[PDB]
């Protein structure tokens, strides 16, 4: 019942059935940034997937579609026009997901136009020795938020037409993810600046996307080094991005990553279910499970009346979609 409730709440609150796109705050003056976007439409999935109402699933199905339809009403359906790679990437990991649900084609079209746009123009093999750019205006900096989505792109992709070229792709860029975007032991960096190198500033949404590739691999390879390397980036995040009480932490006032505990919830998820089911990794399971359960009850007990709950989980007017995103998706995975 809990992430029926939670979906309920937030559609109530957030979505905008006329435009068929979520309110960036409860104001209701102004809808969510293209990004962004695409993560409440996953969230909209992941409900759908999570849910045992039929009613609620159905309702859900539909407003898969629509999100798609509203958004192409105002951005269009080529958004390769885009500068952000990351943008498109979102995107296309998005109706990669969307196809695996409907069978609509234009998803699957959607997906790998908008993959291939990316990965076949804008990967490049002199700076840094891989990676691709996070724009296709200027190419000044390799990002984890293009990369590590792009990875999962095409582990969907790969999943979807069993074509080698998308695990391959999926690899490669892995590859050069975890050896110049992190620590080697499970912190990843934002971003790597031409002329300057790596800024290894570590956040929730760089987190997952790793650890949601990570998992990926393991799945579509049968390489245990995979599962390692989610969990060296779990174990970073639970003891090295929350507060002295555990909680993951707010990431304010940066509006991109305000958020960003909604994509870090959706991966671990993944990873919880990995664990639990292959009996790898038990001590840490148990561990790494009662730590999620902990934080998702924490931020659950502060829902407003409306059953909202704002991104900082550590405390208490306007509401706005992306923060209260992340408690409702901890309770759809
Ligand atoms: C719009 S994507 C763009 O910005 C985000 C956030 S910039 C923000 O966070 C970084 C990570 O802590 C810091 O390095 C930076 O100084 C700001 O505080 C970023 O994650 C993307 O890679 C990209 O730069």
């Amino acid at each position: 019942s809990d992430g029926d409730t939670a979906m309920k709440a937030f559609n109530d609150t957030f979505w905008d059935p006329n435009a068929k796109m979520f309110w960036k705050d409860s104001k209701r003056e102004k809808h969510q940034d293209f990004w962004v976007e695409a993560e409440l439409w996953e969230l909209v999935m992941d409900a759908y997937q999570h849910t045992s109402d039929p009613a609620l699933k159905a309702e859900l199905k539909t407003q898969i579609d629509d999100v798609y339809d509203g958004t192409v009403a105002k951005y269009g359906q080529d958004w390769t026009n885009n500068p952000f790679n990351d943008d498109i990437m979102w995107w296309a990991m998005g109706s990669a997901r969307a196809y695996q649900i409907t069978g609509n084609p234009r998803y699957l079209e959607a997906a790998r136009d908008h993959f291939d746009f990316v990965y076949d123009t804008q990967w490049d093999e002199e700076f840094a020795n891989g990676g691709i750019w996070w724009l296709n205006s200027d190419h000044n900096t390799k990002n984890a938020c293009i990369n590590f989505p792009a990875a999962q792109a095409a582990l969907y992709l790969y999943d979807i037409t069993k074509d080698e070229h998308y695990l391959n792709a999926a690899t490669k860029i892995f590859r050069w993810g975890k050896t110049m975007l992190t620590d080697g032991n499970g912190k990843v960096f934002d971003r790597i600046e031409i002329e300057h190198g790596a800024v290894p500033d570590a956040t929730h949404y760089n987190q997952g996307t790793y650890i949601g590739s990570a998992v990926g691999l393991y799945k579509a390879t049968g390489n245990a080094v995979y599962l390692d390397d989610a969990v060296k980036a779990a174990k970073f995040t639970k003891n090295h991005l929350v507060d002295s009480n555990g909680v993951l932490n707010y990431e304010g006032p940066n509006g991109d990553l305000k958020g960003g505990k909604t994509i870090l919830m959706r991966n671990l998820a993944h990873l919880q279910k990995t664990l639990d089911e292959t009996g790898q990794y038990p001590e840490f399971s148990a561990e790494f499970d009662e730590w999620l359960a902990f934080n998702i009850e924490m931020a659950w007990s502060h829902q407003n009346s409306d059953h909202i709950v704002d991104g900082n989980w550590a405390g208490q007017g306007t509401y706005e979609s992306w923060s209260s995103a992340a408690a409702v998706q901890a309770l759809n995975g």
